[PDB]
């Protein structure tokens, strides 16, 4: 089930990063490393890293 | 002369990124490019992008 929310537009320019549009659904399965978190994006189907403040956790 | 300042620590995992930690002075002088800036960073002297929403400007 959806962990966290997208907060900020996120456009990749590197290889292994994740695209994010404002409040597109994520599932976070593990803890953040090195201030990255890794997502499974649930609108796109994507997976890959984004940065630590470019999302929130949902309640 | 500083345009902006880091409010988020951010740290690098790819070779064209510029750390910061916050509070940290920034001079951006080039347009965003997908929602990344350009930026010269007046603590450390270091160059490098990062992602648009780790930095207000400053006025």
């Amino acid at each position: 089930e959806q962990t966290h929310r997208a907060i900020f537009r996120f456009v990749p320019r590197h290889e292994d990063e994740l695209e994010l549009e404002v409040d597109d659904p994520l599932l976070v399965e593990l803890q953040a490393e090195d201030y990255w978190y890794e997502a499974y994006n649930m609108r796109t189907g994507a997976r890959g890293v984004f940065p630590l403040y470019y999302a929130i956790e949902v309640t």
